[PDB]
């Protein structure tokens, strides 16, 4: 049985991503959020509800990535250096999820917080969205998986990392780009810096597996991938309508979702399939290069 | 579908262990090991070989805990705060494994290192002991697991964290307690501080699952746990004889193995099964 041996490179990129994930390490204890209350109380009721709801959705996604997506992909990898990187990325998803709780504690009462998590648990679109992604993960709960099954779990992971979070990230960035809730915005920028490299890394791994598939299996997962992209898009468009109609931002968020969908595809070595709001860009400017 | 909500405690201990695991965070670049070369070259070849072999074994166990043990146990937990802690602990196993490679790079040539890892991969006792533990983990590769299956994976994990590492930790601590390889010994001490809390935590989880079993299932896993403990002990005694006979330390490391087996039992809420003895005072000085 093999032990991980970092003296013998297993690929040309795992050490670089190991080192970068470590260099980027942070915890919620490092950004105090209390100074955001001065601008939080200046938001309308409808704006505050949208903010809390999107943070709830982001928490759900990070919960499933750290608790299912990273663990189940990594258990089936044969490359032990890449496995190490994914284990670390999975832990950072739990840091991210804890960081949303840190923001909530500063901005909401204990009663309001528990209402938000109850709304998350019973929300039909979030359930559908998370269910579609985790289905591909839970296919890997068996002793032996095919490369097609592993490839599609990696696709699902890239689409969560590079695409599904962004209908939620939009709003903290949009407010931060206006000088509102800028400490929470700093946290969301740290999260985005991590998710960006998670999506690139899993995409590299996916491209390596794809090259190992037969031509028949390549064409099958190419079709499944495009269908998944558009199945998620349909749900995201319904989600943006629900969250953002009250505050007038639906079409802006949809453009941002398409931008990031295109990035997810590029992380998989795939051509864009769709066509950034400048205020969002200013909110990233504290990432700005990446976008 | 539920998101982790740290505002609402799921249990009385996960936040405490989350905070401590974070507080203890460290990485491989924080301890330079090059100053150990002055004492490394004073060791005989037999002493050097034993050191490299036990580090190889430790690396194997950490590879399996980060890549199978923590991920598969955590996937099946319902407690999302406990899941978080286990994910972090799994990442720290990978930090531990990376740190062993750092030690190797300072103390061995590239050809020597690859020889060690080929020795690990083809070693029959390491393959056997890792296989016994990972068999419990790989039973969890199915959509739904029973609580009996989850419990026995947690037992295996506590036995790895609190017991199977220590036939290997012995020698770095023994040398560090003599002023030899003391920078490598500081790394090993950081790893031990982590494994100690990993074993306590998984043991708490195991005790929670045990209480949720029927009497019939309790009787089954109680017996399996005791058999597993002694099945692993028989393998560890062959392993210590293989590694340490050349350097005169077999009975010393066997005493340390039994000490730590007892701690693994206590982490599971179980009584000690081996004669209770004070720790070797040289090893104790290496832990200081
Ligand atoms: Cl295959
Ligand atoms: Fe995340
Ligand atoms: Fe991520
Ligand atoms: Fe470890
Ligand atoms: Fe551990």
């Amino acid at each position: 049985m093999r032990a991980v041996n970092w003296n013998k490179k297993e690929d040309d990129f795992s050490l670089m991503f190991w080192k970068q994930n470590i260099a980027q390490f942070w915890t919620e204890e490092e950004i105090a959020v209390s100074s955001d209350k001065n601008t939080w109380v200046q938001l309308s009721k409808e704006e505050q509800i949208a903010y809390k709801r999107v943070l709830g959705g982001l928490t759900l996604l990070d919960t499933k990535q750290g608790g299912e997506g990273m663990p189940l992909v990594l258990v089936h990898l044969e490359n032990l250096q890449a496995k190490s990187v994914l284990a670390f990325m999975g832990a950072m998803e739990e840091v991210h999820a804890k960081s949303y709780s840190h923001i909530f504690t500063t901005l909401a009462t204990e009663e309001e917080i528990d209402e938000i998590f109850d709304w998350v648990d019973t929300h039909p679109l979030l359930e559908k969205k998370a269910g579609i992604i985790t289905s591909y993960y839970r296919r890997l709960l068996k002793p032996e998986v095919t490369k097609k099954e592993l490839y599609m779990a990696m696709v699902a992971s890239v689409f969560l990392e590079s695409y599904l979070f962004y209908s939620g990230f939009f709003y903290p960035l949009y407010l931060a780009g206006q000088g509102k809730l800028t400490a929470s915005g700093e946290i969301i920028n740290l999260i985005i810096r991590d998710e960006s490299i998670h999506g690139v890394f899993v995409g590299i791994l996916a491209q390596q597996i794809f090259a190992e598939l037969s031509a028949e299996d390549q064409q099958e997962v190419q079709k499944e991938t495009q269908e998944l992209l558009m199945e998620l898009y349909e749900i995201e468009m319904a989600y943006t309508e629900e969250i953002y109609t009250s505050i007038g931002l639906v079409e802006d968020v949809n453009r941002f979702v398409r931008y990031n969908a295109n990035k997810g595809l590029m992380n998989l070595g795939l051509e864009p399939k769709f066509e950034i709001n400048p205020i969002v860009l200013n909110g990233l400017r504290t990432n700005h290069d990446f976008f």
